[PDB]
């Protein structure tokens, strides 16, 4: 007995009314979303733990997933599944969890449930076991009428089908009621009256107010403490209990400054629960102090220390990230999840008043069983049919393996690829122009595997490199556009070694733009990071983005050969 417990996490796009759904489940029971919603339906206790927004790689998602035994994916009957819920879903599958899928707003005009079922099932090649895609239940919902059913055209008179699906398909928590107390802190909270609050799912035993405990951290260091209050969850609120047991998701109040991954134990049996979120980076990138003639002329913060400090500050609220020191004490090896991750770190360092230069992002190879290996991704593209042949060939050049293609029937088409990150880096910029801006691209890390032999097509064109420092005059630029496209027009301030344009041919050319014009190519940070080669950097300031050679003088470059 006492396993009428169901702990489930809920996933939804922010516009797909997960708040409205839970609210309906709440008011038809015997009981921004609360972080936990405790529902009493029949003799069952259903904990619905919320998931963070689509942008939150602090490890919060896998903290939630470590407390629940299933997941509830809510999907609009017209929009279908949204790309933003991709990563939360991939992590639920990573924790072995099976999904319950709810297709709500099934009564809205233009609803197409059969269609979104296929989408949800197809989105489900986030490499999910047949256990997770075969036999996931589908429950259609209309929050307006508060009705659910296994068939949208044959719905029940209330939400009973959704309750039953949860009871039937969510397993009871894998816990022991009889052992000594053991609970890992998965979430933290705070209140001015009660202090630091530790939230988790009790793995073993039971806890009472004033119970003597021992907290062991991730390392093995311990301290004794006394439980203040034991807050069980009821509805959207918390309330003091005299007793919480194994399987319960509760909050404990008097243990001091708890940390995530701390394990609260009975003093007689101190045993730490294993930590979780090993989310390793797959793409590295050099963050360097700006050593250019414009150093510290647009950015306030430029020394090596404010760099190393700010980087070692994103570490607390980002764990996919790594930061290393290099032999060069003016450069740092920053590694993140994808190329997009490191971009936003820079893009809002720019807004902090930071001035720095960065290298082209490369993949992190990893040796496994004597075999060198690289990361692969699952890529899904949506292009107009007039771009299909062009997009395909490009991905083939970038070591892409076509796994599926599926036409809209209305002009567009979806393509599915397995591709190494090595070949997908910088593709986004090319793709968007190549597709004339219509195309959509979404990537998801798949697995490491043996490296595909060969290289990705290098930049075909060389660059135009400024030979001196000063303001660019139009009399020179008109002569330079005879040899390629420029990055700047009249009177732009320029120094030596700065890349000022794209050569119409393959070799680099050192020219003079200091000695009536086509609009200059202006590049976003994303475009600039795609452009540069291995002997180049992207100079980044709060208000500017310049591209420069690693070696500024033409003599230094030629010497490197």
């Amino acid at each position: 007995m006492i396993e009428k417990l169901r702990n489930i996490a809920i996933i939804a796009h922010v516009d797909h009314g997960k708040t409205t759904l839970v609210d309906k489940l709440l008011q038809q029971s015997g009981t921004i979303l609360a972080k936990n919603t405790a529902i009493k339906w029949n003799d069952y206790r259903i904990n619905i733990v919320d998931t963070p927004g689509h942008a939150d790689f602090g490890g919060e998602v896998e903290r939630v997933m470590s407390m629940v035994d299933s997941v509830l994916l809510v999907v609009d009957a017209f929009d279908g599944p949204m790309p933003q819920t991709r990563f939360v879903t991939k992590k639920a599958f990573a924790y072995g969890l099976k999904p319950i899928v709810v297709i709500n707003k099934v009564d809205r005009p233009g609803a197409r449930p059969d269609w979104v079922v296929d989408q949800v099932f197809d989105l489900f090649v986030n490499l999910d076991a047949t256990d997770e895609q075969l036999d996931f239940p589908i429950v259609y919902a209309s929050a307006l009428n508060g009705i659910a059913g296994l068939d949208h055209e044959d719905m029940a008179e209330d939400m009973t089908p959704l309750y039953q699906a949860i009871v039937d398909h969510v397993p009871a928590p894998d816990v022991d009621l009889d052992g000594p107390f053991q609970m890992q802190i998965s979430q933290l909270d705070y209140n001015s009256y009660v202090g630091v609050i530790g939230i988790g799912r009790i793995k073993r035993g039971k806890v009472k107010p004033n119970q003597q405990v021992t907290i062991i951290d991730s390392e093995g260091k311990t301290r004794n403490a006394k439980v203040g209050k034991v807050l069980g969850h009821l509805g959207l609120e918390r309330i003091e209990t005299d007793l919480a047991e194994a399987g319960d998701i509760v909050a404990i109040t008097g243990l001091g400054e708890l940390n995530i991954s701390d394990t609260v134990c009975d003093t007689q049996n101190v045993e730490a629960l294993p930590a979780l979120s090993v989310d390793e980076p797959t793409v590295s990138m050099f963050f360097c102090v700006n050593t250019s003639p414009f150093c510290g002329k647009e950015g306030k913060f430029v020394t090596s220390r404010q760099i190393l400090d700010r980087l070692n500050k994103e570490l607390v609220h980002n764990v996919a990230l790594r930061v290393e020191e290099t032999e060069d004490a003016d450069a740092f090896r920053v590694s993140g999840r994808g190329e997009l991750h490191l971009s936003v770190l820079i893009e809002n360092m720019r807004r902090e008043g930071f001035e720095l230069a960065v290298s082209r992002p490369k993949v992190i190879f990893r040796e496994i069983d004597g075999r060198k290996q690289e990361p692969y991704e699952n890529v899904t593209l949506d292009v107009e049919e007039q771009h299909q042949g062009s997009v395909m060939q490009a991905l083939g050049e970038r070591k892409g393996d076509l796994k599926n293609m599926n036409p809209d029937g209305k002009g567009r088409v979806r393509l599915d690829y397995v591709i190494p990150s090595r070949g997908l880096i910088g593709f986004r910029s090319e793709f968007m122009t190549m597709t004339s801006g219509t195309g959509l691209l979404y990537s998801t890390f798949s697995h490491y595997d043996d490296v595909r032999p060969g290289e990705v097509g290098q930049r075909q064109n060389g660059v135009l490199i400024s030979n001196g420092q000063g303001k660019a005059v139009a009399f020179a630029l008109f002569g330079l556009q005879d040899r390629g496209k420029l990055f700047l027009g009249h009177g732009a301030e320029v120094y030596e070694g700065q890349i000022i344009g794209i050569h119409s041919r393959s070799n680099d050319l050192t020219v003079n733009c200091l000695t009536v014009l086509v609009p200059p190519i202006r590049m976003t940070l994303e475009q600039a990071l795609e452009f540069i080669d291995d002997d180049e950097l992207v100079e980044v300031t709060p208000t500017s983005i310049r591209i420069r050679k690693r070696h500024l003088t033409e003599n230094d470059r030629r010497r490197a050969n």
